């Protein structure tokens, strides 16, 4: 059985579904964990030294990766799950900043799963037929999930499709399924929201009639609650943008994470 380490919980689940009985997957960032503020520990280094495959997001999400690979002595296979995926970027200070959250489009999740399948087959060719069978089944589930998600938003009004959340993690979801996401913090929870941005969000919501706000499982909800209180926005619940729920929760897998987020956002539209 291949020993696989994922950088964070979402990728660990995709690797588990693709690999099935032929992989054992551990994750560095766990359920409800913030991937932006994470730094790895000696326990993480020890775990990676035993691994056959490491699965990461790329797109700048794991700044610590190279130093952890060096310290651990990891000599296995590195799989960048975002390879080939079309990225989005923000235009800031005359430069571009890549948005790493590409998996919140289920069509991109299917591309992630194909990259992970490719890496597992490369690392375990003895099981290539079995891995390809379970992988292609999962990929088909994800492209059909993408079609289901589009359908939940396509037959409802295009006007006023705006929600408020804690940070800018749903950009690819919003582009794929056509919903505008507002948030006081940007692409990363390493950066505090400026007074300028908080004031502008409150003004925008008051002026443009945003009705629903969400918290996120990996990020302190105090700030989004402050904006909601200043605007009278009503709660829509808890979204799971970049970490699975704990076991027994509403977002125990990537599929269930996507379904949960789609259901909650669509229901708030409505
Ligand atoms: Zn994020």
């Amino acid at each position: 059985t291949l020993n696989v380490v994922s950088s964070f919980s979402v990728l660990g689940d995709i690797a588990q579904q693709v690999g099935g009985e032929h992989v054992h997957v551990d994750t560095l960032v766990g359920p409800d964990g913030d991937p932006h503020t994470f730094e790895p520990s000696p326990k993480d280094s020890a775990l990676l030294s035993k691994a056959d495959v490491v699965v990461v997001n790329g797109l700048g999400l794991e700044g610590w990766l190279d130093r952890l690979i060096k310290a651990s002595g990891f000599k296995g296979e590195l799989v960048v799950a975002s390879k080939g995926v079309k990225t989005h970027a923000l235009d800031e200070e005359g430069k571009t900043v890549t948005d790493p959250h590409a998996w919140n489009s289920a069509a991109n999740g299917a591309l992630y799963a194909q990259n992970i399948l490719d890496g597992l087959v490369k690392a375990d060719p003895e099981d290539k037929a079995a891995l390809t069978s379970s992988g292609k089944r999962y990929i088909d589930q994800l492209t059909s999930l993408d079609g289901w998600a589009k359908a939940q938003f396509s037959a409802i009004p295009l006007a006023k499709r705006k929600v408020l959340t804690s940070h800018d993690a749903f950009g690819y979801f919003g582009r794929a399924y056509h919903v505008t996401f507002l948030a006081p913090q940007g692409l990363s929870s390493e950066s505090e929201a400026s007074a300028a941005q908080v004031a502008a969000l409150i003004k925008q919501i008051k002026a443009d009639g945003v009705h629903t706000w969400f918290m996120e499982n990996q990020l302190d909800p105090r700030l989004v609650k402050q904006i909601a209180s200043a605007t009278g926005a009503q709660p829509g619940g808890e979204l799971y943008p970049e970490a699975l729920s704990k076991p027994g929760g509403v977002a125990d897998s990537y599929v269930k994470m996507m379904r949960h987020n789609v259901e909650l956002i669509a229901n708030s539209m409505k």
